[PDB]
């Protein structure tokens, strides 16, 4: 039993879009669910739509995870965000932050996130240093 | 209710690998991509070095990841990720499909593939270093 998930790479002048999950404290990309009928890109484009309130093009695909949280099993697609419209507000997130990437370090994100972060930082053209 | 497949390319003087589905009780005639579902703990990796073993017999290193498409039955959800497989031990001998047949990959255009795999044809070629 799988759950598909899609999530986007925004950026500004080097840092990154993270967004402060409402109901969980995690930070996290922002993206959600692919819906029944969509491509993963129709999914992300919406969700980053409800999400941000910017319309955003789906850039190239960059990672993909798996993790399981009991039997709950997520696949995450992460892709690269580089052309949108306005600017990302805070429509579902409790905050939204531009940060540093090298951040991610030392924010709560999704343990499937943390067990992939170099993946992540190869992914946004950074070195794990 | 979704169902993530792994698959991959590999590729031999130009020529791509492709698989004839079991002419049998299960979704046949079809050629794919070899490469299988992601079992429960498994990594996208993890399952396609796995399931290149065992309907290839290979030991296959999973390269960088190409593509991703999803596709419906109306109820059933497909997730397919592809990934590019450049590194492997040995040759691919047919062990699930009952055949296997490095083509050229513009044949893929009147190959019976799945059409989860027909509707991104164009992407697919791309991901192959090819033009549409
Ligand atoms: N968007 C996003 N989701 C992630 C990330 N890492 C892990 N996930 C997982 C956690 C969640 O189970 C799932 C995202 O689902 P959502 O919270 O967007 O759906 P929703 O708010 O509708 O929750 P619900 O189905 O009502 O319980 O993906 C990430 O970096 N970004
Ligand atoms: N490996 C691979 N699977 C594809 C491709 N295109 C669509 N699929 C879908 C169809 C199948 O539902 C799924 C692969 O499932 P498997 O044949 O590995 O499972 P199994 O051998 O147990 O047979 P079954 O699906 O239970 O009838 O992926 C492709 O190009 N390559």
């Amino acid at each position: 039993h799988w759950i598909p998930v899609v999530a986007g790479f925004l950026r500004k002048d080097g840092k990154i879009l993270v967004g402060q999950r409402p109901e969980a404290g995690q930070w996290e990309f922002p993206g959600g669910k692919i819906e029944n009928g969509e491509t993963p890109e129709e999914a992300l484009a919406r969700e980053l739509n409800e999400e941000l309130g910017i319309e955003a093009e789906v850039g190239e695909l960059k990672l993909a995870c798996t993790h399981s949280y009991g039997d709950v099993g997520i696949l995450i697609l992460f892709y690269e965000i580089l052309y949108w419209k306005g600017e990302p507000r805070a429509k579902h997130h409790m905050m939204l932050e531009w940060i540093h990437p090298e951040e991610l370090k030392h924010r709560n994100i999704p343990e499937a996130n943390r067990k992939i972060l170099h993946k992540i930082y190869k992914a946004l053209g950074l070195e794990w240093r």
